[PDB]
Formats: structure tokens, sequence, C-alpha cells
């Protein structure tokens, strides 16, 4: 699979948040967001994982520095 990792998350955006914030781009394999292990709340980021790598890029550069929640987020490839 193809990952884009999504920083910068608004304390409130969930895993299912971002899948069906970057739905649109193509088919996902899964989402996550990352939590705290103290408190369990988001640590500020996650991960979304396409089938296909050209949807991946397309999501990364036309997601990026857009407003998901209270926050801009970031965009990047990611292992």
């Amino acid at each position: 699979h193809f990952h884009v990792f999504v920083g910068d998350l608004s304390p409130e955006i969930t895993t299912a948040a971002i899948a069906a914030a970057f739905a649109p781009f193509g088919r996902i394999s899964d989402a996550r967001v990352v939590k705290d292990m103290a408190t369990g709340k988001s640590k500020g980021y996650g991960f979304v994982s396409f089938f296909n790598k050209w949807d991946a890029e397309n999501a990364i550069q036309q997601m990026g520095g857009q407003w998901l929640g209270g926050r801009q987020i970031r965009t990047n490839w990611a292992t």
C-alpha cells in the first residue's frame, strides 16, 4: 500500500474523521489517528493508507494545508 502521514491534527479528529476526509482521493485500506498512552487522547497525528500510489500522491498534494476540524493539517509520504 501507499501511506500518507497527516500531521497537525486538531484534538477532536478521530480515525474515522481522517478516513472520511481522504475518502475522495481513492480507495483506502485503513486509517489511524495515533493516541497518547497516558491520556488516550489524540497525539495530533495519524496515517491514511491507499491501495494506489497516485491516489495517495494526490491526497498528499491536495490536502496539505487544508483545514480539518480546528487546525490546518500537514501531509507527507510515510512508510
